[PDB]
């Protein structure tokens, strides 16, 4: 055992699961949850050597050994943060280990709140659509609503029902939405009370740091984030707080960075700190302000083919790298929708609309741009996009007719025969379709 | 722009360190924590196009798009990790999502207890350096207690102050203990007074695949781990939980507890990675493997002793040994600093007699340079420079005051220095020539 033999000779089963994935991202259309197809490099840094070295505490003030080259990078990963987003070192600290996005947004509760304290967030945040909480358990919380006449974020509700419920936290941020936040609001709520703002910006970040969109770190106090979204690098999280005088000074830094450790992790993933490193580098670029614009091009694009096909979406259309669709007029759920998409190898995801209980079976979808425009999709392609997605949804119609239950729906997609090879048409030419356009990341894996 | 292009074109500043990173690690005797390096089969599925796929939910259960052979590869990893341990399929499950090895702990506690229910966990259980714990804050804890003569847990006193307390969950484990933990007492005292069994094996979990040292399996219910250490996997985490039989209502709810009460999507990635590994840690191979470490442990413990170090409990029956340097006039603070200065990594650790008094230890690990083809003969030839490291502590402790003046010294004298620079060229010529487990330049 020399520890250096490759994946494909010392594990076949597994060698062979990742090359069906890396097919499938290939031949399918990827619309789903704002995710993105990670480049060569970042993914190189987060399969390395770096994966072997602890290093709990944070850089200057870790004295056992070893950690030196990996203090450089945590703090060159802070720089490239910052950067990205254009911040005053002075003005704005980053703390780099979270290891996700829950992690990061778990550890400014702790950091900020003492447990029982009061939160108040967006209710159904990501669409809702798997049907307690981190936020719910060791703190207290109370949601607010979106406006189901318009689907934008009710601010007034919000400002009336936080003057009575005082919070001394407010979530800014929703995964399932396709405007933009209106963040000096929030503040306004915020200050008002007497309550921390932070904005959770996780699905949005890489819009945010090409400047195609309003950012938040102009209100609020912290911002998390996620790394692999719309910004296009690894599966890691970030915390930004605020510090330095308004003299009273913040006190941000060290209950952050002591909520993450020891409070909450372990030693950081110095592979995943270096791989998001990686991806903030590139962000900074020209290249990816022109990909942002074309992300936000292509959102509206899609927006606009479903709308002349006699779609309704939730909140009139987008601002943003989401499109949410209602399904209801149409006379098809999202469950139904979000399954038959799957099988012509296209992924989305249901979404609940607004107005809707949470017994009723999500009647939207979620779908998103950032995945296809990283593989060069103009608007002609997303347009084209949804003339496949359409037919999809033209198959659920018939396969509704037919059935009753959503398990009869189901089976009758594999079993029926007319059903089936009408799938199959659909899927081999929406593969024919996406096989041909270029793929970041690794030939092979 | 492609995003195919490589990292040391795209990035020359990142790639540098990078391989400052692996030269250092190539160059240096690695003995910190009970890190070690990882398979290239597990590195190649960490850098991976699964880092793209998002997987919210639980296999069978995921219903939006693209999960099916994401699902596959989790359920996989289960199976492969079931058998790692000799587990039977029909008595345990494991979660297989947690991040790392505290979100896994986390995860166990929120899915068995309310908030401010009580917990009792071994005082400083990592050790010294780098309400405390997130355990303090949202749940009531009392901590327990080595015995600071002998270096060994107090089972008795541990049963004493349970009884007291009416603890509803107990934490077996410590990172920083060179000795055999006694499951089947600890079930013994959590069966009397009512309460979980939390067996965190997080740093010795290779050796209990490998069947080298007894199995917390046998008497705790649940089980968490980590996947970098022993197990030679990527960073990640592990739950094992019992299932079946009046039955067990344990998966459900570490299940909630790590989606979607404390964790969004899965890192597939580090999952397959850890599968990749799981699979080498069910072989023969893996056996050797763990066996010459445990036997590395022993060979390093005895060239100390033989030097007249006195060691935390005698010795080890372990991966690692704690090296008390109170008798020899050293403080881990000095001693991993010389140590960090000619290529040797090890950290400072809390003597059991004593807390906010400079930590006079040190505490050293096997997995590492065994993974590098290291025999008994290897470790004692780390002992003397170990040794050398010490001696040359010594010699700058009596020049200098305060630790500020000792450090600064270290790098500023010139004979200190070069006697520096001479021990670190011996380190690393002894080094750069073994073996080492990864990709060749990163």
């Amino acid at each position: 055992w020399t520890g250096q033999e490759s994946l494909s000779d010392s594990d076949p089963e597994m060698w062979e699961l990742l090359q069906r994935e890396k097919d499938r991202q290939c031949r399918g259309l990827e619309l789903i949850a704002s995710e993105n197809f990670c480049s060569r490099a970042a993914l190189e840094a987060l399969g390395s050597c770096l994966n072997n070295r602890y290093s709990e505490g944070y850089p200057g003030k870790r004295y056992y050994g070893g950690a030196e080259v990996v203090d450089e990078i945590e703090l060159l990963c802070q720089r490239r943060a910052l950067e990205a987003f254009d911040l005053d070192p002075a003005q704005w600290g980053v703390n780099v280990q979270p290891y996700s996005g829950s992690p990061a947004n778990l550890a400014v509760y702790t950091a900020l709140l003492q447990p029982h304290d009061r939160i108040m967030g967006l209710d159904l945040p990501d669409g809702g659509h798997l049907t307690i909480s981190a936020t719910s358990i060791f703190f207290e919380s109370m949601p607010y609503k979106l406006n189901p006449k318009t689907g934008l974020i009710d601010y007034n509700q919000l400002a009336l029902t936080a003057r009575l419920f005082r919070p001394r936290l407010i979530i800014a941020g929703t995964s399932a939405y396709a405007r933009l936040i209106d963040y000096a609001r929030m503040r306004e709520v915020c200050d008002e009370v007497k309550a921390h703002l932070l904005a959770d910006m996780a699905h949005i970040s890489g819009l945010v740091a090409a400047k195609v969109i309003p950012s938040p770190f102009k209100h609020a106090d912290i911002v998390t984030t996620t790394t692999h979204k719309t910004l296009r690098g690894a599966r890691s999280g970030l915390i930004f707080y605020r510090k330095g005088v308004k003299e009273i000074p913040y006190t941000f830094e060290d209950r952050i960075n002591f909520a993450v450790f020891p409070s909450l992790q372990g030693g950081p993933h110095n592979h995943a700190i270096a791989a998001v490193a990686v991806a903030l580098k590139q962000a900074c670029t020209p290249m990816f302000r022109e990909y942002s614009l074309q992300v936000l091009k292509n959102a509206r694009a899609m927006a606009d083919a479903l709308l002349e096909r006699g779609y309704s979406l939730v909140s009139g259309g987008t601002d943003n790298h989401l499109v949410l669709v209602d399904l209801r007029p149409k006379g098809l759920d999202g469950a139904r929708a979000e399954r038959v998409l799957e099988l012509v190898s296209i992924t989305a995801n249901k979404n609940t609309c607004p107005g809707d209980r949470s017994a009723i079976t999500p009647g939207g979808l979620r779908l998103g741009a950032p995945a296809l425009t990283s593989r060069q999709f103009r608007e002609d392609d997303f347009r084209r996009v949804v003339d496949f997605i359409d037919e999809g949804v033209n198959i659920g119609l018939e396969v509704k007719s037919k059935t009753a239950k959503l398990q009869d729906f189901k089976s009758f997609l594999l079993k029926d025969s007319e059903t089936s090879q009408r799938l199959a048409n659909l899927r081999q030419r929406v593969e024919q379709f996406a096989r041909a356009f270029p793929m970041p990341g690794f030939d092979e894996h």
